[PDB]
């Protein structure tokens, strides 16, 4: 009923990791040609905590259930001064995602509740579909795990409005995922940094929109310290540049 030609390996991309003495994986998917490429087929399929990349499915469910009315609704800061300054202020869905404001999304999670969260992730075919742990932190220190190639599968459904939520919900999240746009490309993506449970990793998942194609990407990389957080985007763009996807 369905055909997949199989990922193609390209170890030459490891130079962009070793150049910064880093370890990780980049996965690319050419949508027009239905071809996949990665520097490490084993790590492409290794599943990790999604950490803040969970804001994508969390946003979708919150919108679809009415927990979030639209992208303008204001979520008032609760008063708790936290170590990331941009969290210590009011937010809407756009800025809550831009600044990765965990406490706003923890509230979403509590209002969604266990049963609806579990049912929706099953409908999404998201990762291992396991929400064991605190309803408001399981994507940070509980049971859910997702690999880079699984992030691509999920993102392809979101891109095509094929997830089992409303088209509007999907359009709103793709708007909030907007990260960069110029005359050559649009990037819709979400960063992540998983620290509560070993191993500490950085994530960047999303896609590059071109005039007549879309390249999906999912990367993660070992991140012992926050010093190399910028390497998530930098390494990914080096691979994009090498493959001639962006100038
Ligand atoms: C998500 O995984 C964690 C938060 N999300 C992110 C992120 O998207 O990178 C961070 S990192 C923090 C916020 N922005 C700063 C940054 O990106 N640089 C200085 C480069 C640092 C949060 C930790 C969530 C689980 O806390
Ligand atoms: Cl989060
Ligand atoms: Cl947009």
């Amino acid at each position: 009923n369905l055909y997949f030609q199989g990922w193609q390996e390209n170890k030459s991309w490891n130079a962009h990791f070793t150049e910064h003495k880093s370890q990780g994986v980049v996965v690319l998917w050419n949508e027009n040609k239905q071809q996949g490429f990665t520097n490490n087929l084993k790590r492409a399929n290794q599943a990790f905590l999604p950490a803040s990349t969970f804001k994508i499915p969390n946003s979708l469910i919150a919108l679809d259930l009415g927990v979030v009315k639209d992208e303008h609704q204001v979520f008032k800061w609760d008063g708790q001064t936290r170590d990331i300054a941009t969290w210590n202020r009011d937010h809407n869905l756009i800025t809550a995602m831009k600044y990765s404001v965990v406490p706003v999304y923890q509230e979403f999670a509590r209002q969604i509740g266990e049963a609806r969260m579990s049912k929706m992730l099953h409908a999404f075919d998201y990762g291992n579909e396991d929400i064991s742990g605190n309803v408001d932190s399981f994507w940070l220190d509980g049971g859910i795990r997702i690999s880079a190639t699984e992030q691509i599968s999920f993102l392809r459904k979101l891109y095509h409005n094929k997830l089992h939520v409303s088209e509007r919900s999907q359009r709103i999240v793709k708007q909030a995922m907007l990260t960069e746009a110029n005359g050559d490309y649009i990037i819709r993506a979400k960063t992540g940094y998983s620290t509560r449970i070993e191993p500490k990793i950085g994530w960047w998942v999303g896609w590059v929109e071109l005039d007549d194609n879309v390249w999906f990407f999912a990367m993660n990389m070992d991140m012992p310290t926050s010093d190399g957080l910028g390497l998530r985007q930098a390494i990914t763009k080096e691979v994009l540049k090498q493959e001639k996807i962006i100038p």
